[PDB]
């Protein structure tokens, strides 16, 4: 028993962690293989970043300019070229720490870890969600571009985000590992807006589907309500429609628990309506939505 | 910016998993030079943990009967002592991936990474704190107990707790890395109730202080108050009483922010008696106790 928002381990992305240099600018880059990712914002200068070319920028930029450390040794580049927002520096060492690894491009609403960095070393690790405005609400100060967010399955570890911007709301920006960014964001130091952030349903469910199971009942009541009288209600309250698809992957924890997925639902209306009534949830005060079904699934069993 | 509950990276930690199986009981042990250090209730059957004598228990154990397993190898048992309740398992090979480590006895208050783990591997990793009841508010499923709290200086794991037992209320309770229990729990199936549990004045605090460099200001009042006058509020709502020495180490965060620490207590007074009003600090509806003053400055400043 007990629930917390529970990160990955992170050893396998540990030991990819490395050090990119570009004349001032330091930051991490992910080394796999023989190839190491970075943003590509790292050969721009302060002056640079206000509106940037980055193909012009890199032309004035060699395989020697790109300063690659693992640890206390320096890596030889032998290659560079720019994927949508990430460099690959191509190295010529592989990474003998490389793991089994996949580069995924996460859905809005699902979860990740982040190993947070700063000059090639790791400094924390926690649990994420891409926001549905495809944001992430992080921690992360000046030198910590380059971090990645992450899953893993058995010992595949998926890479899903490069961390390249804080927005001026102290929300963070990235990239999935072929550079490409989630959401309208572009990596230039310009006034950029995150759009509306709405509430993951599915996922506040999947929460109140583990305080049940984790002894918290008191929210739970004698009500019911259908997809579209909850969806009326969600809309009201910036929450995501819930779907029948929603509704199916919530089904191995209405299974669970006896709970039917609208029963649910209605008791998360009550508590849209009428708020917590200073009781908490799971010691929380508000509506969690930053587990997945999955997340309370493997938590509350014990997925290794 | 940004201010999330984050764990030091656990990889230095996974290196030292290992699964200890004794007749039927499996859990987690740590493997550190050549011993594995696990709860000693891995040789208890259910019948024994209602009211179990190890010395007796041990004494039908012989070194073959401790199957302990880094990985898919075997370790050889060569010795096995018990040092209050944890078991030391001598085994015949020096653990290659043994981080520089420490064995710390950590105070009520004080925070910490867990690595949960199952059947010797590591399922997820969270930070905790070590609650002035000596309990600690985790998740920890059946197969977690051996799984270790650690803290990280540089390259030294400092281990401070290993998972023993979940209380019917849900909280855990375990012991240092010499066996001795935090708190008055002993490792028996009777009755333990954990004592009231005080919220740690000087880490909400901490995080205040961490909301106001994160922009969240609007809690900060017109108001000062004196440690006496803030103490017998914080007797009222069950908080630590602050002292000199709390005062003392806000000290780095008062001159950051520029905001005396009886100012900030005066602010905590007022969210102490009026609440939040619906409003959050943090992304939190409540007052957060789980990070420490270093905690705080690390993660603020950007310690690796
Ligand atoms: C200092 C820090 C703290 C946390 N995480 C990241 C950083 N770094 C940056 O944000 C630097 C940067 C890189 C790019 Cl590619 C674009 C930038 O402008 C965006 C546009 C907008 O809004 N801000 C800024
Ligand atoms: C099942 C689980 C889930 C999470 N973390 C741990 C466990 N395991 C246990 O708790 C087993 C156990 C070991 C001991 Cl040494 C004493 C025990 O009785 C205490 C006394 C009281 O209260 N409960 C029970």
């Amino acid at each position: 028993s007990g629930f917390r928002k529970m990160a990955f381990p992170s050893g396998k992305v540990e030991g990819c962690m490395v050090q990119v240099t570009c004349g001032t600018t330091t930051l991490n880059g992910l080394w796999l293989d023989d190839v190491v990712y970075c943003p590509r914002h790292v050969i721009c200068t302060s002056e640079d970043m206000l509106n940037p070319n980055y193909e012009d920028l890199l032309i004035r930029k060699s395989n020697h300019n790109f300063l690659v450390q693992a640890g206390n040794v320096q890596l030889r580049v032998i290659g560079h070229s720019m994927q949508n927002c990430v460099l690959k520096l191509k190295v010529d060492t592989a990474n003998p720490k490389t793991p089994k690894y996949k580069f995924v491009r996460i859905q809005p609403g699902q979860t990740f870890s982040v190993l947070a960095c700063y000059n090639g070393s790791p400094s924390g690790v926690y649990q994420c969600a891409m926001r549905p405005n495809f944001t992430i609400k992080g921690s992360f100060l000046n030198g910590s571009c380059g971090s990645v967010g992450f899953n893993i399955d058995y010992d595949c570890v998926s890479f899903c985000y490069m961390h390249h911007m804080e927005l001026p709301t102290g929300v963070h920006a990235g990239t999935d590992l072929e550079g490409n960014f989630y959401g309208p964001f572009v990596d230039r130091q310009t006034a950029q807006a995150a759009g509306t952030d709405t509430t993951i349903t599915v996922n506040v469910l999947a929460w109140l589907y583990a305080a049940v199971i984790n002894g918290d009942r008191w929210f739970l009541n004698r009500f019911t309500t259908t997809l579209n009288d909850f969806n009326l209600v969600a809309m009201k309250y910036n929450y995501e429609p819930l779907t029948q698809d929603h509704v199916d992957i919530l089904g191995p924890l209405s299974a669970q628990t006896g709970i039917a997925v609208l029963d649910m639902c209605a008791s998360l209306k009550e508590l849209l309506q009428n708020g917590m009534n200073g009781r908490t949830i799971l010691g929380s005060a508000l509506l969690e939505d930053e587990f997945t079904p999955f997340d309370v699934v493997r938590q509350c069993s014990g997925v290794t």
